[PDB]
């Protein structure tokens, strides 16, 4: 049940002047596409406080990547569902390698012992698996967000993003026509998408929803790249292919604009994005991927 809204003052909207012109902000499946300018945020907060929201996010921060996670959390601390019940999950293979970084009220931290695998590619699809193994979810959190930890937050990333189920337009592809994503091609993968099918290409370092939604999501992913193993095929962009595939067939009820994962030295400012909210830390992949 949810209780009425107070009295607010805000700004009308009105029906003949769109938020924005230069973007497509709803789906063919009407859904949202998360855009600055695009949402009030205090209507929004009002809303999720109302229903006393708990937000989880997941991170993996294996051999290397435990570098990331300072800066990963001091910045979330500045900008992520600032002013709600906050859960951090870190899965890592040092536990004490998790540095102690300071939470505001109403956040916590748990750090979660998993292996490490020896391939890059392995540590990023087990993801899928780790996260989906975890039956605390359901009794800690409302919404699950699941990130990459070679990141910053920059802006704010708050619960404009809340919805049963969220893929983000990936940064690279989001002006590009389908036949050029990089999908799965190969039909004897699980991940396969024809070049005439696909709505968007969605990032693997950033997607979420309810804990049930997400859950699906996970085992789905998961069971699919165990068919795939069996099958002796590795998706040609691991976790993200797959996916791709899920979120072609099942349809996000909101979709992040690029702001929300970004990389601003691969591609700059564009005039399309008023916030760049969530950006790529610089990674020397080959050297910090191994020993
Ligand atoms: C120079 C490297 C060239 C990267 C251009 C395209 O991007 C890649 O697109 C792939 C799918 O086609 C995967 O999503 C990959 O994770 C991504 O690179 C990641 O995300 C990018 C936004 C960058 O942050 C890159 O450094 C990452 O490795
Ligand atoms: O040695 C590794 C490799 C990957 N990852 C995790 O898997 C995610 C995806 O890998 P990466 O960020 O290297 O992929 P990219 O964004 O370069 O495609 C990372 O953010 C980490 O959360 C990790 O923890 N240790
Ligand atoms: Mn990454």
């Amino acid at each position: 049940f949810m209780v009425s809204l107070p009295r607010m003052v805000y700004p009308q909207p009105k029906v003949l002047t769109p938020c924005r012109k230069d973007v497509l902000v709803v789906t063919p499946w009407l859904a949202p596409i998360v855009w600055e300018g695009t949402f009030n945020i205090d209507i929004l907060n009002e809303q999720f406080r109302l229903q006393n929201t708990t937000i989880g996010l997941t991170v993996f921060a294996i051999k290397k990547y435990v570098a990331f996670l300072k800066l990963f959390l001091e910045t979330a601390e500045k900008h992520f569902m600032v002013g709600h019940r906050v859960h951090y999950y870190v899965f890592t293979d040092q536990p004490a390698a998790v540095p102690r970084v300071t939470l505001g009220t109403g956040r916590q931290l748990s750090v979660l012992e998993v292996r490490a695998y020896k391939r890059w590619q392995d540590v990023s699809m087990r993801r899928m698996e780790m996260i989906s193994c975890e039956r605390r979810f359901l009794s800690e959190v409302d919404y699950l967000v699941c990130v990459d930890v070679d990141m910053e937050f920059r802006d704010h990333v708050g619960v404009e993003i809340l919805t049963p189920l969220f893929g983000t337009l990936h940064p690279s592809f989001y002006g590009s026509s389908r036949e050029a994503f990089t999908y799965e091609r190969r039909p004897q993968s699980q991940a396969y998408i024809p070049k005439d099918e696909g709505d968007f290409y969605y990032m693997g370092a950033f997607f979420g929803g309810s804990v049930q939604e997400v859950q699906r999501l996970t085992r789905a992913c998961h069971q699919a790249m165990m068919v795939d193993q069996a099958n002796g095929i590795e998706a040609v962009w691991h976790d993200e292919s797959h996916l791709n595939k899920y979120l072609l067939r099942h349809k996000p009820t909101k979709v992040l604009s690029p702001e929300y994962l970004w990389d601003q030295q691969l591609l700059g400012w564009p005039a399309v994005l008023r916030k760049l909210r969530f950006t790529a830390v610089p990674k020397n992949h080959q050297a910090v991927r191994n020993p």
